[PDB]
DNA sequence: TTTTTTTTTTTTTTTTTTTTTTTTTTTTTTTTTTTTTTTTTTTTTTTTT
């Protein structure tokens, strides 16, 4: 409602605003404002920041094509005490339209809708669960792989069509799920253990997988200066870029920066999603399907909408692939096996 | 012994019927009693030779 509202920024703060998008490293910045509290994760939260961006909001009507989520879902795995429910708690208490899921709590029909009985007027009415609260917001579930398969069924539709189809006994309808989800996960054996593939650690329905768009590994390396820096950033917080502009920085980009894929960023994406496909039909590794390029398109999107861009060029899909491959540490994996260390 | 579908099964109610309980409610005649008449049976002041 307010980043509707035409009269939300004096010049003074849009000018301000165009400056600071004109600075190189202001994906950086802006990055980095986020979760600062949590130590160099700068992967998670790029992701996390081109999410509270979102792709471009496009009407498909015309094209008989259905619905196209801009909504770009993160999948945070990794072996705990890795900070991901801390990641997914700063998230949670930083946006509007939010909500937080962990593990067994929740149900199906607890998340999509159900009927009570008003005790106010003594009528059965209707309730909207946690996947509608945030329709326009990011569902963060936690422990999403300690969540039986009933409930997580319920995610595909919402992760693929951001609507929520209800035909049950009386009450028939379409409810509106478009939410950015992000999940945390363990793999499976709760720690990731090298001698396995990146599939068989992760285990989660390979349907599933190719809904978010990008799968953080947030692997432990058993690296001693690692634990020498975190060391001392979780003792200093033992004892002792701003807000607001964030703030005012994302408003803005939502109200009025809607990137359009140029030429050459056309091309970019083309050859990207060959070349990812490639890469992933390997051994274990989690695979591409058309869908990863639709992935790359919103991450492209999102990428150009923090530069206030209006226009999608080859430096943001350059940066979707490059968080894409280091996200899944494509890098570190062999087309055969698993990965090690960095 | 980790994962997974039938099975209830306790909890929300809702229906829903059958049964017991609840809620509502002045008018109209009649009759005794008192206070009157009214015909009749005395009875108490009138007068005569
Ligand atoms: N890189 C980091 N930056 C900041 N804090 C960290 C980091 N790594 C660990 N921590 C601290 O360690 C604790 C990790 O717990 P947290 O719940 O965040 O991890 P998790 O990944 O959710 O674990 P699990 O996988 O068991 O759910 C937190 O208190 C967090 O503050
Ligand atoms: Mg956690």
């Amino acid at each position: 409602d307010e980043e509707a509202e035409q009269k939300l920024f004096s010049e003074k703060r849009v000018e301000l605003l165009k400056e600071l998008s004109r600075k190189p490293d202001i994906y950086e910045r802006l990055a980095s404002a986020l979760a600062p509290s949590i130590y160099e994760h700068e992967d998670i939260k790029k992701g996390i920041l081109l999410q509270l961006f979102g792709g471009t909001r496009k009407d498909f009507s015309h094209t008989g094509r259905g619905k196209f989520r801009a909504e770009i879902n993160i999948l945070l795995c990794g072996d705990p005490g890795t900070s991901k429910s801390q990641l997914l708690q700063y998230v949670y208490n930083l946006v509007p339209r939010g909500q937080y899921t962990s593990g067994k709590g929740s149900s199906a029909v607890g998340l999509t809708a159900y009927v009570m009985k008003d005790p106010e007027t003594r009528q059965l009415v209707l309730q909207t669960g946690a996947l509608v609260l945030s329709d326009n917001g990011i569902c963060c579930i936690d422990e999403f792989d300690k969540m039986n398969e009933s409930t997580r069924s319920v995610l595909h539709e919402v992760m693929e069509q951001q609507t929520l189809s209800i035909a049950k006994a009386g009450i028939i309808c379409q409810l509106n799920a478009r939410t950015s989800v992000l999940a945390a996960a363990n793999p499976i054996e709760s720690q990731w253990n090298p001698k396995k593939t990146t599939i068989e650690n992760i285990q989660l329905p390979h349907t599933l997988l190719s809904r978010f768009d990008l799968i953080f590994l947030l692997l432990d390396p058993q690296d001693e200066a690692y634990d020498r820096r975190l060391a001392h950033h979780l003792v200093a917080l033992y004892y002792q870029l701003d807000m607001a502009v964030l703030k005012d920085y994302i408003a803005y980009a939502h109200s009025t920066i809607m990137p359009r894929l140029s030429e050459e960023a056309s091309q970019a994406l083309i050859e990207a999603y060959v070349d990812m496909r490639k890469i992933g039909s390997s051994r274990g590794m989690v695979s591409a399907y058309p869908r990863q390029l639709e992935s790359l398109i919103r991450l492209a999107e999102a990428h150009a909408k923090v530069r206030l861009s209006n226009k999608v060029e080859a430096i943001d899909v350059e940066e979707a692939k490059r968080l894409h491959r280091e996200a899944l540490k494509q890098s570190a994996t062999d087309p055969r096996t698993g990965i090690v260390d960095i």
